[PDB]
């Protein structure tokens, strides 16, 4: 295949099983053998166990990286110079105001503060932008959508490289880091699965065929969610949901321990009850959930398409600096969205132990606005944390909103409450209303913190959201960008008359299909077995054919 | 299609999609039309929820009747004629001796005790067997392999219908507290799948249909293994590894919903670390368990095998009332073996707070003599919980065994240790070598206590048993008892040539394969596809026909 070339799904499994036949002629001869044999299938597992670990590793190191440049942003702290604001407090800590100006509080100070902040975000952006177009362009955008177009047996070549991963990386820690309303959940998706074709090199049962490859990049995508997120069975999920729709019993289990290994390996990397009368806020989360992720699935995508046919596509690296300088001018004044977007997570997911409303309210929507902007420009811009972010501050302002009824109209007998419980209903709501995704999220959630008494919550929340989402389209945001990139991936009343061209090596074993066999069943076909190009006969006669590239055009 | 036929997958899709089509052609015209088509999707969802809800409702009552009448057996309590042994105690409690004789211990007393257990036994299996043979001889055996080749397309008419599931309900208590080597769990995923059918017949989408009911089938194996077991997870990967090969990333979903909706229901219905060095007994116990399965699936099918080429398939209620009477006879005089198998188990898996060994082999011979015997029998002989009994056996003896060695002997460099936890991985262990199950059954395990300090001796154990398993044999004892009874279950280098024969309703659409194809291509085809019957031409001549019957003969 060619790049840029879908697979024919039956000669990788025709090639796999004369792989099998060959070893196994020579399997029981001698004992070294038998002992190549075990070591494949155990090489399968290593696959498995060394992405798990290089993806909990990578997530670890980009955690760490991230948090001490996203400090960096806004001072230094004397003592040593590798560790953060909440690090070396763990007088000491020094901004850069009373470093250069000398002293703490002041207009001086102040504005000597916000213009480093500026600074250091346009810096880290442009670093980002910079690295990603001249040495891996393949290292932009969350890198979901052309997963799951891989892994339906799409290639692009370099799309999972040694290049992609180490841009991606670096790239990843400097735009998490420049303030860019972007995350690095997403991001580790594909650098997961960036390890796992990266490994799948290491051994001779995939690197040679491309079937295999694309089951090490299902348990990769299930490893690389579990680091994002800390649930290795949410990751499994994620994977079995979204990212891939070939599960033969087998990639499940090597999911699982890939998940587990990479969740593992992260957590060794570091130097209340609701009342019922709570779902009707709660639901209301997973409605607004729901819509913005259909106003996101709409409005960012006309911005990527508009990018694609105006100025913009020929100047990526403007377009990042601008955003950047936008994110950091309007980010720094207010100190929920000076902080960085995991923190602020943390601290709104919490409870305590008018202007808040006013400043959450200004969080959201310039976090609305900025993301429906970002995600897209060319650096690794990934979209869980950011819809998590807006889910959360949502989330915590409805909260706050139901303590101040409450407390001036206890009388109600609908009350005769913790925001940090709306703030990650809000938060659930908001991420399964763009991805479209259901279980696997409340799975990730439920794991996020392990308690049970919020299954109800979050399960009514996303599933209002994908509810209310779907109605503005089915497509999520991760394959409604497929359909912006036109790739070939095929979705899981006509004929082939209508959708068929014309209107050693030769392949004895095509499969045909009669001109008065219904389209459908010609789809089902491709998609259960994953042909490339099926003829189209009558009466046994050399006819017509079918393509993927056919069927997708008969869809579009 | 007629009886013992297998269907024709495409065909089913193609009708579903029919409906499917009539009825999105009126849904967008009323609001009613809309109602009904969210009360379809919906339909989908109460046949899995009442699928839970039965089996929750129907293990709960067999588990409190089976122990009331297993209690029965050996005494009454005069207070309450409704309460067990262990029930009416929470002088109160009279067994027959006292209360025919009058006293309590002595040679009089004990011989009369043993009669009365003996004539118990003989009395409760004889209805058993009487029962399920006049009114419903569906009833018979764990039921599990013919599921597997029902969700693989096949029918059975009367496998899963009200009177097998009402005779299946009533002689699984009878057979159960008759003292009979068998279990009421793997009888359940039967009766799950019962419940799944009889339920699938009350709305338009399923009973029209086939595909359909084979998804709720699925959900329905998944909600009986919940109520086996009480693990709902463990029971929707049962259903993942075992019962199914069809998981269109819906029927996992659904399969955990009933599996939730089934162990609550059954809920409702109620009126120390380890040391490294221990892998080495637990590994052992695997291995044990291994061979366990190994024996018992030559074993116990040669007897199958047997019981159709001899005089035993024409007596089969003179069989069940023989094995009952020796059972109880060589039950009784043990008090490991006089207990109900569960109790047994419960007792087993505690922790405490020479004659103890000699007693707990004898039941181990015991038992796996009588399991041997007893599955297959025509009464609804289940096999879950007597592998488990016999495992939880062995894992206590080697757990005594530690014991005793480590305090005759604590001065070894090893030692400078709880038996219920040997119990339970011989449990896991013996449960796995039989059915040749991995990872649901350490799940099930896991959920079946709920300590994670336990998952490394029972996957070690599991996995150990299966490898040593498979080495006498792939195929498991509910896949070894379809290739006994000859069922056309497509298992999840030659032609075409080789195995064609010969050596309004047209339908226009057949799947044409090359006799040059290879055949491994045309049997995944039917595997993938489920196919029936496909053509095979040369060079488009109507030529010669393949049918699964005929690839099931080619592996025969
Ligand atoms: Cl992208
Ligand atoms: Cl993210
Ligand atoms: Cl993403
Ligand atoms: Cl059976
Ligand atoms: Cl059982
Ligand atoms: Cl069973």
């Amino acid at each position: 295949y060619d790049d840029f070339h879908t697979i024919d799904w039956v000669r990788e499994k025709c090639k796999d099983r004369e792989r099998h036949r060959r070893i196994n002629s020579k399997k029981k001869e001698s004992a070294w053998e038998m002992t190549k044999s075990l070591y494949d299938a155990w090489s399968g597992w290593l696959v498995v166990t060394l992405t798990g670990l290089a993806s909990g590793a990578l997530a670890g190191l980009i955690d760490i990286a991230a948090d001490w440049m996203t400090d960096l942003k806004e001072g230094i702290c004397l003592s040593a110079l590798w560790y953060n604001h909440e690090q070396c407090c763990w007088p000491q800590w020094k901004t850069w105001a009373e470093l250069i100006i000398g002293q703490a509080e002041g207009p001086g100070s102040y504005i000597m503060n916000y213009i480093m902040y500026i600074f250091w975000a346009l810096s880290f952006a442009f670093l980002a932008v910079s690295l990603v177009k001249v040495f891996a362009p393949y290292a932009c955008g969350s890198g979901i959508p052309e997963i799951k177009t891989i892994l339906s047996g799409f290639i692009i070549r370099g799309y999972l490289g040694k290049w992609t991963l180490m841009i991606k990386t670096i790239t990843l820690v400097l735009a998490v880091a420049s303030g860019l309303s972007l995350g690095k959940e997403g991001p580790l998706v594909h650098v997961a699965c960036c390890c796992g074709n990266i490994f799948s090199y290491l051994f001779p049962k995939y690197s040679t065929n491309e079937a295999k490859k694309r089951e090490v990049l299902s348990a990769a995508s299930a490893a690389g969610v579990s680091v994002a997120f800390g649930a290795p069975i949410g990751g499994v999920l994620f994977s079995l949901e979204e990212v891939s729709y070939y599960f033969p019993l087998k990639t499940l289990w090597r999911s699982f321990f890939a998940a587990l290994v990479a969740a593992f390996v992260l957590r060794s990397i570091n130097p209340t009850p609701w009342y019922l009368f709570e779902l009707f806020p709660f639901i209301l989360l997973g409605v607004f959930g729901g819509l913005w992720g259909a106003f996101f699935i709409r409005a960012n995508i006309a911005w990527c398409r508009r990018r694609k046919s105006t100025k913009f596509g020929k100047y990526p690296v403007l377009e990042v600096i601008i955003v950047a300088a936008i994110t950091a001018v309007i980010a720094f004044p207010n100190p929920y969205t000076r902080l960085n977007t995991s923190e602020l997570i943390k601290e709104l997911f919490t409870d305590c132990g008018y202007s808040a409303i006013w400043q959450l309210c200004l969080a959201l929507i310039f976090k609305i606005i900025m993301t429906v902007f970002t995600f897209g420009i060319k650096v690794p811009s990934g979209l869980f944390i950011p819809s998590m972010a807006i889910g959360a501050i949502a989330g915590r302002i409805v909260g706050i909103a139901v303590e101040q009824l409450a407390y001036y109209h206890h009388d109600w007998f609908i009350f005769k409450i913790t925001p940090g419980l709306y703030a990650m209903v809000g938060a659930a709501a908001c991420l399964g209303g763009v991805t479209r995704m259901t279980v696997s999220l409340v799975v990730i959630v439920f794991e996020l913190t392990g308690g049970l008494e919020y299954i109800v919550p979050l399960m009514a929340a996303v599933m209002t959201s994908k509810w209310v989402g779907d109605a503005f389209g089915r497509e999520g945001i991760y394959e409604a960008h497929i359909r912006l990139n036109g790739y070939p991936f095929l979705d899981a009343t006509t004929l082939a008359a209508d959708v068929m061209r014309p209107r050693s090596i030769l392949d004895m074993s095509p499969f045909t299909v009669t001109d008065h066999t219904p389209m459908e069943i010609v789809v089902d076909i491709f998609r259960k077995l994953g042909l490339r190009q099926c003829l189209v006969t009558h009466n046994g006669r050399l006819l017509g054919i079918i393509t993927k590239k056919d069927i997708l055009r008969h869809m579009a």
